[PDB]
């Protein structure tokens, strides 16, 4: 292969394992969103289930769909959904609905009407992030219209989620707050003589640095991947799951003073050697990665030098040569042979580790290692 | 809930500026990496539809793709991993471009296990330092095409360079290229090795410097309307790709609230904003957050707070709403209703609009505007 993103699966279950001692009693929902997290929403989910996860959160019901046409039948949540949405294919598909508006809750009723099916349903409330989620002048009119509706089995109640304001923050008051008007809505709900099966407000940060402001479940995305929820604390006993690498399609010489890549931007100070990857940033090597940028190689560091291109970039290997044409260069990973991480290219880029393992595309193949 | 959507009359209009500029050379519309994400197989097809002579990509794969879509005019493949069997190419009818004698000898190899005369191109250097024949190589190198050639083992089509910094066309670098490249000519003449036609053009040398032009041009970049030289303008070109996306919500927040993950954004008055549900595994560089802009309706709406993983919110601003969920936000396109340009993302983050349109995936789907 050009270059492929290898996934690690028995570092998911690994990373499953790790959050599923820190949420203690708390049911696992593994959240695999934008197809894994770039790591495959499928085989993910399957690893993490096998693991112990005891749900599936994703964003749409189309991502929901996919795991069901791949055969999963755990439960799975999605909470975003688009205006128009038809809600009658997710309750055929035993998908369960998060709404965070009246208007979509009525949306669904006329879905359960439709395909008599009775909606597993989770209301979405804002307790801070002010996105899609239910407002709290709006809530007490969403217990009423919920209460109604389960009262004649159109709905069953079974949970109450929102989503928490810094993703890495834990010592953040806001987390604290957060779970205070959680709460506050919780007894909103009891006064309205609604009760929800569960409730969840934890995101891989809350579950491993928060666990004082656990709820029913929890709802880890990131740490599945193995990515550092709060990057200033190391690795968490986590083990990033995701191995970009690529073969070294060409060694080229090049003596002192000879430019690289469009602008020449980058000359030789000394007599070198260069190797071409052929991967670029439409395959996600990020264009603002240019020489900054390190690939690992048969051990040894080698800085890009010059500016990535479409599909390709290239690294200098210094002057006799201990690389060859189809040896495998790492561009990040764990980082136990000693390769960046993607909180490497994180730091490089001006980004976080979610965006870095999104990226990998085109020419990057996906693979899996079992575990 | 969003796309990509390609204006196939663009791409048509743009050809044809582009054959004008070229006057009588041939055009070779380069559609690498998935059409620069434009889709390969719709705008090689659109492309040939309005007068493109042969397609150009990276890859035998990207080659071999527009074959089975059905695609029988000529291609080029100038990227080849070490050790490739070009067998396959040639049953296809794949022109295979070699950069380096090691690379000429693995096609003349496949040539013997097939019995298909090859229809090469020779790549050479002329100072990108990328691959490319070398001058200290090409003279053993035509030593041996010749000899193939007597044998029909290979009939010789084209000879080809690239241009370093075209997009800089005044700079001298492009002059001193194509001085190069005439020496490759020369070079060849003399040993009595003919090429059927030169080709050292791209989008820039194409629309700029009209007299380095040879027999063939090389577009990519001016095909899917994008400036070759964002400094001249538009340079009679239409961007062929619009990314927009539906409003998911409209709110109103009041002045002090915090949106979006870490609370970046604090209004500073009661406003209204809208939920764009695409974010950075999307294509939409989490660089973006509080820069960019969106249309709306015929107005500017800044991005405000944090860009998440699969959505975003835009400022409506405290003005009468005019704008209703499942309304079109533009993200970016040619500019004709006031709309931001990949050129204005590319300012924003400090990168070209190649990387721009090579970026939008995920919920962004790709769609197409017939001519
Ligand atoms: C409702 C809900 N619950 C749990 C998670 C999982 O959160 P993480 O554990 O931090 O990966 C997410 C994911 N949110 C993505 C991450 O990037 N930006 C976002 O908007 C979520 O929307
Ligand atoms: C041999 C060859 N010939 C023509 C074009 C067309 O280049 P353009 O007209 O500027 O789009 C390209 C593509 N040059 C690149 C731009 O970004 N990354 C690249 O590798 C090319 O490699
Ligand atoms: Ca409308
Ligand atoms: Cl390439
Ligand atoms: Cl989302």
């Amino acid at each position: 292969l050009l270059a492929e993103a290898m996934v690690d699966l028995g570092a998911i279950e690994h990373n499953v394992r790790v959050l599923r001692e820190h949420a203690g009693h708390a049911q696992l929902m593994a959240v695999v969103k934008a197809d894994g997290y770039g790591h495959g929403a499928t085989r993910v989910a399957q690893t993490a289930l096998g693991a112990g996860a005891a749900e599936l959160g994703v964003a749409t019901v189309d991502e929901a769909l996919a795991l069901r046409a791949d055969g999963i039948t755990a439960p799975v949540l999605a909470w975003l959904h688009p205006p128009g949405i038809d809600f009658g294919p997710a309750l055929l598909a035993d998908v369960q609905v998060a709404v965070s508006s009246l208007r979509q809750l009525d949306e669904l009723l006329h879905a359960v009407r439709r395909t008599g099916r009775t909606a597993t349903v989770t209301v979405k409330v804002d307790t801070g992030l002010n996105r899609n989620g239910v407002g709290p002048a709006q809530f007490p009119a969403m217990l009423t219209a919920l209460r109604q509706a389960m009262a004649e089995d159109a709905v069953r109640l079974r949970g109450l989620m929102s989503h928490m304001v810094y993703a890495d923050k834990p010592d953040d008051s806001i987390n604290d707050v957060q779970a205070q008007r959680f709460t506050a809505f919780l007894a909103q709900a009891r006064e309205q003589g609604v009760r929800f099966e569960v409730a969840h407000l934890s995101n891989s940060s809350a579950t491993m640095a928060r666990p004082d402001l656990t709820f029913d479940l929890v709802r880890p995305g990131i740490a599945v991947y193995g990515l550092s929820p709060v990057p200033a604390l190391g690795d968490m006993g986590l083990v990033p799951a995701m191995t970009v690498k690529c073969a070294v399609a060409l060694v080229k010489s090049i003596r002192a003073g000879e430019g690289v890549s469009y602008g020449h931007t980058w000359i030789a100070p000394r007599d070198t050697n260069l190797a071409l990857l052929p991967i670029g940033y439409a395959d996600g090597v990020f264009r603002s990665l240019g020489g900054r940028l390190e690939v690992l190689i048969n051990g040894r560091r080698c800085p890009g030098v010059g500016r990535i291109c479409m599909n390709q970039f290239m690294v200098d290997l210094g002057p006799p040569l201990d690389v060859a044409e189809g040896d495998e260069a790492i561009l990040f990973g764990p980082g136990i042979r000693g390769e960046p991480t993607a909180q490497d290219w994180a730091d490089l880029v001006g980004t976080i580790h979610y965006e870095v393992v999104t990226s990998p595309r085109g020419r990057i193949t996906r693979t899996y290692r079992e575990a």
